[PDB]
């Protein structure tokens, strides 16, 4: 027990997780006067392959769409990385407004939703497991959802959500190229960070994608629409998954541009 309500939310995650108070703590806000042009930064190049779509699954506090992760099939290379990152996961960040849902920050202004597309480095682990918690191991973008148009290529990810309702519901989710759901151009900033919730460690490199993608209210009303509790006990949605920004602490924000 960890959550997003009073008792087990952000505010009371240090009682248990004392690296909630960590020096490279996610999400951040993003000041993009004081970000720095690094000029070794490279494009990042994306290569999925469709068929590593694996499942999608309720596990209470979110939802995941998870991928075969046995090969460098699906990859993200370019940006500050060096080797080649192997991708695992997509899932979303949302609050109980429609206007007020991503984790990170920018310029001090909150966007809806957050799509975040998690990697691990295959180069230098054996498995995600072990990955994890060293300081190199994974690697997130994450895309600001801006509330106006239907975003019809999530759609496939919406019709979905009709089959995991409640939590530990799993389901078939296959032939699903994730890059579908990013921007256009892809410049970005990236700092040294952490996941958004416990474990929290700080084994992140972000990657927080200069462009905005958008979604619809009702297509967010869905997200909010799934289920925290097992089936058959009263119904208890899940409103909203998102962090409060965490103090930058020393760390630097560069930009790819
Ligand atoms: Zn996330």
């Amino acid at each position: 027990d960890w959550g997003y309500d009073d008792k087990n939310g952000p505010e009371q995650w240090s009682k248990l997780y004392p690296i909630a108070n960590g020096n490279n703590q996610s999400p951040v806000d993003i000041k993009t006067s004081e970000t720095k042009h690094d000029t070794s930064l490279k494009p990042i190049s994306v290569s999925y392959n469709p068929a590593t779509a694996k499942e999608i699954i309720n596990v209470g506090h979110s939802f995941h769409v998870n991928f075969e992760d046995n090969d460098n099939r699906s990859v993200l290379k370019g940006g500050p990385f060096s080797d080649s990152y192997r991708l695992f996961q997509f899932h979303f960040h949302w609050g109980s407004t429609n206007e007020h849902g991503s984790e990170h920050t920018v310029d001090g202004v909150k966007y809806s939703a957050e799509l975040h597309v998690a990697h691990w480095n295959s180069a230098k682990y054996s498995s995600l497991a072990e990955a994890a918690s060293k300081a190199d191991g994974l690697a997130v973008i994450g895309v600001l959802m801006k509330v106006g148009e239907a975003n019809p290529k999530l759609q496939k990810v919406l019709d979905a959500l009709q089959a995991i309702k409640t939590k530990g519901k799993r389901a078939p989710f296959t032939n699903f190229d994730p890059s579908t759901l990013l921007p256009s151009s892809l410049d970005f900033w990236t700092y040294p960070g952490s996941l958004t919730h416990p474990p929290l460690y700080e084994s992140v490199t972000w990657i927080i994608c200069k462009e905005s993608i958008s979604v619809s209210s009702e297509q967010l009303a869905q997200f909010r629409s799934l289920l925290s509790n097992v089936e058959g006990d009263n119904a208890v949605p899940m409103q909203h998954n998102n962090r409060p920004t965490q103090p930058l602490k020393g760390r630097t924000v560069r930009a790819s541009f």
